[PDB]
Parts: C-alpha cells; structure tokens; sequence
C-alpha cells in the first residue's frame, strides 16, 4: 500500500463539519392572563348598553321611531347611577344644623305690661319732647 503519501503533503480527507443542532418550536402554549383592572364585566355591559341607546337615540328619533320601554328604563337607571358613583358614590350629611335634642327653646319675655321697665318710673319727670297734643293737623 501506499508509504509516501500522508495528508500533510496535500490536505488530506475532509471530515464531518458537525457543530450543529436542529430545534422545533411548539408554538401554542400557556401565555399570558390579562389583568384587566377597574370593575367588572358588569361596568363595562353599563357602558356598552348606555352607547348602544345612545346610538338608538340617535337612530330612532332621526327615523321617527321609538325607544322601548325596556332599554330605555335600563339605561336611564346606568345612567343614574353612573352619574351618582362618579360624582361621590356616597352620601354627605347636606350641611346639617343642631341635633335638637334638648335645646328647647321660646319666647323670653313677660308678655305686655304697663310699664317700659329699666330706667323709666325712677325720674319724677317724663321722657319725650316737653309738650304734645294732636298737632296743627290735628292727625296726619
């Protein structure tokens, strides 16, 4: 056989180039949930069914029709309360007084007496002017 060949003389044979893989991808899997915060569905059926009439609103009047009573009462009720929950959801005192409870109260006085009281029925003089009748017209 051959004695005076070797590779180093000329390259040699070309082996295997390996250093590779091969990879697949499962595609559909488990992800991600959503997060979806504020209220529930129950907010978001008020806001569809409120624009839903709106739109019938809208619709209706300009075709001559009617609203019925149903969606109509539903969404005056979103509505209501829509508007209630956004402007304080809750119920202030007004601008409450005095719990009357025991401050009683009434006339402080005396009624009518015959006299001024105080200072008057003390001078031996009267109080006034000096001296009085009726007057040039006798009553104005």
């Amino acid at each position: 056989g051959p004695l005076g060949s070797k590779d180093k003389d000329g390259e040699g044979a070309p082996p295997a180039k390996r250093a590779r893989t091969d990879q697949m991808e499962v595609d559909s899997g488990p992800g991600k949930r959503p997060l979806r915060g504020g209220f529930t569905d129950k907010e978001r059926q008020d806001h569809r069914r409120r624009k839903a009439l709106e739109n019938k609103k809208k619709q209706l009047s300009a075709g001559g029709k009617n609203l019925s009573k149903e969606e109509e009462e539903e969404l005056r009720r979103l509505t209501e309360e829509d508007e209630r929950r956004e402007r304080r959801v809750a119920g202030p005192p007004v601008g409450g007084v005095n719990p009357l409870e025991g401050g009683s109260r009434g006339a402080p006085g005396g009624g009518f007496v015959p006299n001024l009281q105080g200072v008057p029925e003390s001078p031996f003089s009267r109080t006034g002017e000096g001296l009085d009748i009726r007057g040039n017209q006798g009553f104005p």
